[PDB]
């Protein structure tokens, strides 16, 4: 609330903070108490178009795209340093806007600093290749250029974190960008734009559009001046975005959700597996792309595991993200909580058991917030909607498996392929399983870790492309083969 | 006609040569005389589905996907050697099916051998990376795996050449593939499948579907078991394919056409520029993705250039591709010639001049074939359909430019971005221009060269992704981050 | 042998030694002379180097396209496979090892040439995003130049391939000298390369151990890289000579390679692989597992099992199907191995089995030495620290993982080693702490063209095989173009 | 200077020489003693190496995350920028070059540390697709280990940064010894690194005579890499000493760098850059353009223009803004330069201008030597072939592109050179044929952290700067895991 008195309420287009063309606004809510905490501009499709045209003009001017990579790196580093400088206020703003614990928000800010620092350091480390040409008297080189004008659409769960994954490489490579954060969580994205403006970028290089205005998304994914659309969010919206991008054969990078398996063998460190099953299921109330919502446990220890998990779930502390004792905050919005609630009905109707949770808590200090109890669903199977579909809430399912081969078959039996884990003290076995899982990231005896040094993304319906790592940077580059004939001679194919 | 008596007429699905499920067939035509030369199976959508399921079963069996990269390379090399062994018959078959000169077909076969040889040698050279992890007591590695099941759709202009650009990296990386060549030019693709069978691949690893059956394309682009759709062809079909691929968030690699500029400065080697303008415009009767259909010539030499080009165009020798004196063969089909013809009407109506050509030739030996005269269109400008749209025939437009800046502006003023050239003895100038052109390939003082060592593909509406080179191989790989916690400890976030 | 060349190959011609001297080549199985070859002079070596320089400067190979160089290297690979049987037989005849081991070599050799053939045209350098506005910066990779290559007697053609393949793929000119006692397969491979066809002077073969031949090959001013595989003493001398012209050196010297067996290893696997590590090629392997380190809890069991198996090892003619271990290479080498037995006993170690020449009648004429196990020894002993390079292993116990690592690293060497344990996590921890170029987990011996091979510490400098191996034969050039040059005007006008 | 340390830095402590010996440091502008520092012993050097080894083995820096190591290297970069003024002044005081040149050095140094900071966490090694079924193959890149670093007097802190930055980024422990005559900025950077904070023994600074501690730094068994920048004679000695333990060497020695000026060069640009190439830092630059090669048709015009400009070069105190060229480094060095003038005249060359100490009163107390142009010389002469390393250039003519290339490559060196021509295609053709680590087209002198720097032939071994520079400080380990180990059963059961 302190920081909010100085935070911008506007969009940032072509070097200026500007309101919506029609003066529309949106009230931003704190999910802990459903109170309005801020009011921001709700931009129009014409605003989005203007931002894209500004990004294109800036790209063509070359002020950023032709800046030295070393200098671009120094600027990205300056953003990183600002994130660290404002770590406390940023973490508080993120907890206020998204509801997650302040400790989780601090962790995000540490990661965000590291993301910008990594890409700053990567900016000037390539440039392309020299090719030994198969044609005598020619020089062949591949030059890597910025892809161009990029549109970036981020989700509500980790707004600034996901923004950093897109902004850092775009700026390091010399692109121009237009970003639109989730309409319900724009606060830390507005703040990072203020911080980037303090660092200084050429007019139009960076643009922030706010809202969920009519056709705003369609303009960001379907405009002819866009070279890459990068979207993180729901599968249905991602598919729509990809179909729109097709209208101009535009590159797409998508990170959609997952149905992430947490595979626990009977020779896992049992108390570790229980601890990490809770962590996988319930960090940020399960509102994580890579949440471990699908637990697969070996039959021999399944009963022991379920009882241990359930007993721990009953003790999870719900409350205000600002209170140090809180272990799990509320879910993000009324609409999202309703969707979670509707999945409980689906689960029961198809024959699954709600072993614990599965409703809103009654406690007085939680009544005004968007809370939902941490939930464990048992007696289910792979045919069920509750197992196959991403609920994106504080909910896990538990299925048993007999053998290593069955664990792999079940884990791969989904439309998704983002991340997962294998818990076993037999590292050779864990490695065998990891090699067979169709997942972008596999953890052995861990759950959740990601970092700027390694690419992240999904097989199958979890996405297209990668974020983070050298591969993440590559989404923002395009290759050009320049072939010079150093002794050109007439071909004389056509008669003289 | 000799080779045709032993050539298969069937599809190749799951290790067997099989007819269409409905026994339908298609007559294949020789464009030189419009005679039926062969009759092949015309497959159904159910055939395509069966091939895809076979490819998936084969992929999951691991017989090819878990074969050593070195051994996969040896097999791809064996295909390369077969291409060379059968060079003469393959070249003849390609000229028979597509109409281009036998000399052009020989060049194709030399290129095809080199494409398979390049990928054979690349197969075992990069399995991923070790990452220095930012988390203590963890090991981080990125493993590159085959992307999975791939569908491959090739065009009629260079059937076997374009097939090799797709097959070679798919097999080198360990993917399973389903290929469908253009319905009007299947002959050399059938033959290469016979040759691959001789080398030996596990059942289902390679599949050939033939036809343009109802919903065949839709199944190949929209099936849930496909991990990558790779399509080379027309922009309208490519967009449709991408939209269908979106239904399962499937990776797409597209190479659509271009409106490829041939930029000739007043300080070019003039006779070289004239020679290469002819080559750019009229190889394969202009039916080249990268044909130099859009000549941009400096105003100072434009009159001289037009006269020199026109005088040469009048001498181009049309005829049978099998006759050694032929310099340009027919176009591919009645439908395609009609499309080219309709553009002549469009050009005149919008105010351009048909300086030479622009009709079917009258000569008696050309009357039965699908010939169209090499054509030069003058007095045109960037606003015109004839300049903006890909005609894909033996037709060039000529526009003038005043300055280097105007040449760049005009060259980039199209929806495409595949390839182009800059002719100037001032290499520094040519490099400045090359750096500003939004094209996947730029030639300086040359026109047409491509090779397996360097990536090929388009900016903007010319495509998504790359073929050839290391980047071409990468389309057929997927990255997996395996993170092992080597000293796992309880996090104890959730109370005990 | 009736058709094999007896000469050196210099500047496109098979030629005798300048002084007509020859050397008799021996089969270690029966000590019979099997062939007679030219014994070259230092002047022959100088002529070869000058021919290699002239060929390099002509550009006929160095400026050939990388793709075409790869095709030629592939053609050599194919000739190896075509002549696999005869090459394997020549290698067994010359070196004494089993025909099965020689076949394995020829498969590896084919694969080495095939790997480098495929690599030849895959990386010409990089484009650098220059920090100076209006400049273009690129790094071009060129062949390093003229290279001299000196190979050992244990795996003559194998070690030759590791050097020849990258040199030819990158466009270098080379002068090779195989071990004076084992030239046969190297002569043959030169015949095969000549059939493929290379410009005159690109490849040259010097034969012998003539006075100063080695010195010329390591110290000549026209050499850009000296690549030597052999003994530590000779390697050091070669490096010192190379210094006279600041010449790049690549060295692979021996090792004291540890074979670490934990009490939770697959016991019969560990015994099997301890035998393999110790006795393949009668232990005449740079990476032989001569130093067994076994956990104390299973040490007695392990020693008894190992010793009982060693007593059954079948010695004989490498051509006989039942032979498991052939003879050692020469009288001098066997004498050196014999002298180490004396050293071992004098410093207090026990010769548990073996430690002498076998008595059997069919082995009496050959250079055989019994597979030997030395027990009750420790890290202070010469028998543990020094590379014996014979069919001899030592056995030391360790208590903990930390002690195994300490002992394993307690040598001047750093080539290769193994860790046997069913606990893969533990094996990985140990592997990370061993100062060794190659570490095997639950295996012993494997190497391949796809991965670099070489030593930490006194085991060498540089790497062979893999992309790193290729890089020894390249040099980087930074070409920086100022595209808008302006006067600096630092100095007064 | 009143607050600058006078001591060595060994194992986390500032310490005097074991024998309390000291050395007086001189300012070449006036030959006045400016500071007195410890003159260490060979035992001090040994103690530093052993401390570096202990620190390496503790893993406090070598097992720190690459990301964290990068942050520390970045912190050093920031300290350099913070203390830019004082560092530049100290460098000018110690070495004599202009303050403006010293500022340029400090900006470069900041960028060198920043580059390597950003590179620290960007590799780690490779995953290999193994040719053996049921095996996992990976190459892990580890710090090479303990490194000794010996730097020259011409650009003390610049050359120190090229060595320190990659060593620290990769996780090595280092022992550095700056030139005995120019230790000031190196002492200062160690004070700054100490403020950033590194584990005890990770960084060590030895001060004094190459003749006392040099052999220990190049010949100690605990060293894994010796990195030396300096004279050819010393570099060779160092390499021979390193051979005693088969130790990796990286050497950057001088050059005889050609400045090739075609008749179609931008003439006034070529004159400007010829002066810059010849006379920055009084020609005391490893890559100084001492060998001018000019096309015959413009040679007379060029010589007249160059000579006329050389007469106007302003000599003086590096702290005075009008100074364009400072003094040479020492009495011994100036004497060596003077002796070359005698050599040049005796072999028939012409001293067209300069060739002696200046007479002006304000220059008499300093180690000044006039900028010199030597004409009428040829490639057979010592004055053309040998590196004088002073404010001296030779001028030779050439007729054709082929002759320019032949002459340019006709030296024992191969560090750097330039080609001036408006015909870029021609310049590129020439650049491709010059045996030089760096070739500038229409420029002279530029280097940067993003691109590797080093010499062909006798100019060195290895590279500094760029990704290749980082690689000198890494070692490859192939870890091969057999994931389904089976008995081989070679030996009888
Ligand atoms: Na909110
Ligand atoms: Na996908
Ligand atoms: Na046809
Ligand atoms: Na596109
Ligand atoms: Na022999
Ligand atoms: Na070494
Ligand atoms: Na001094
Ligand atoms: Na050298």
């Amino acid at each position: 609330m302190e920081l909010l008195k100085h935070l911008s309420q506007r969009q940032y287009i072509d070097g200026e903070w500007v309101e919506s063309a029609n003066k529309n606004t949106r009230d931003i809510i704190n999910p802990y108490n459903q109170e309005v905490i801020f009011t921001v501009s709700e931009g129009t499709k014409e605003d989005a178009e203007r931002a894209i045209l500004a990004a294109r003009r800036a790209f063509e001017s070359g002020e950023w795209s032709q800046e030295t990579a070393e200098t671009r790196g120094k600027k990205v580093r300056a953003i990183a340093d600002k994130i660290k400088e404002h770590r406390e206020a940023l973490a508080r703003l993120e907890t206020l806007d998204t509801g997650k614990t302040l400790e989780e928000s601090y962790a995000d800010m540490d990661d965000i600093h590291n993301v910008f620092m990594y890409f700053a350091g990567l900016a000037d480390k390539d440039g392309g290749e020299m090719i030994d040409s198969p044609i005598p008297d020619t020089e062949s080189k591949i030059v890597k250029e910025p892809v161009g004008v990029v549109t970036q659409i981020t989700p509500w769960n980790y707004p600034l974190l996901q923004a950093s994954w897109k902004i850092a490489p775009a700026l390091a490579t010399g692109c121009s960008l237009v970003m639109k954060p989730s309409e319900i969580t724009p606060l830390t994205t507005i703040r990072v734009f203020e911080l980037m403006e303090e660092v200084g970028f050429p007019k139009g290089t960076i643009n922030l559009i706010l809202g969920a205005g009519s056709e705003v998304g369609d303009v960001m994914s379907g405009h002819k001046e866009v070279d890459l659309v990068s979207f993180t969010g729901s599968i249905e919206t991602g598919k729509h975005i990809m179909k729109n991008a097709a209208n101009n054969v535009t590159n797409i990078a998508l990170e959609l959700g997952g149905k992430n398996p947490n595979i626990i063998f009977d020779d896992a460190d049992f108390e570790l597996a229980v601890d990490q099953a809770l962590n996988g299921g319930y960090f940020h109330a399960g509102q994580v792309c890579s949440a471990g919502s699908r637990i697969l446990v070996q039959n021999s220890i399944k009963d022991k595991f379920e009882q241990a998990l359930i007993d721990r779930v009953k003790k999870i502390k719900l409350g205000n993200g600002f209170d140090a004792d809180t272990e799990m905050g509320p879910v993000i919005s009324t609409e999202h909580r309703n969707k979670i609630e509707s999945y409980m009905d689906v689960a029961k109707a198809e024959g699954a058991t709600i072993a614990v949770g599965g409703k809103r808590p009654d406690r007085d200090d939680l009544k005004d917030g968007l809370f939902f109890e941490p939930t464990v669903i048992t007696n289910c199977d792979t045919s069920m909607r509750i197992v196959q579909e991403e609920v994106f809430g504080p909910v896990v399912t538990v299925e048993g498996f007999e053998t290593e081969q069955e664990a792999i078959q079940l884990a791969n039996d989904s439309i998704y392929g983002l991340a997962g884990a294998v818990f076993s003290k037999d590292i050779g076995k864990a490695q065998r399983v990891a090699n067979k899982l169709k997942l972008g990231t596999v953890w052995i005896n861990d759950f959740h870790p990601y970092f700027a040094q390694a690419p992240w993304g999904g097989y199958k319906q979890s996405g297209i492309g990668r974020e983070l790592g050298k591969e993440g940077l590559e989404e923002y580059l395009v290759s050009k083969h320049i072939l010079t004939n150093t002794n050109p001679q007439l071909v004389n194919w056509f008669s003289k």
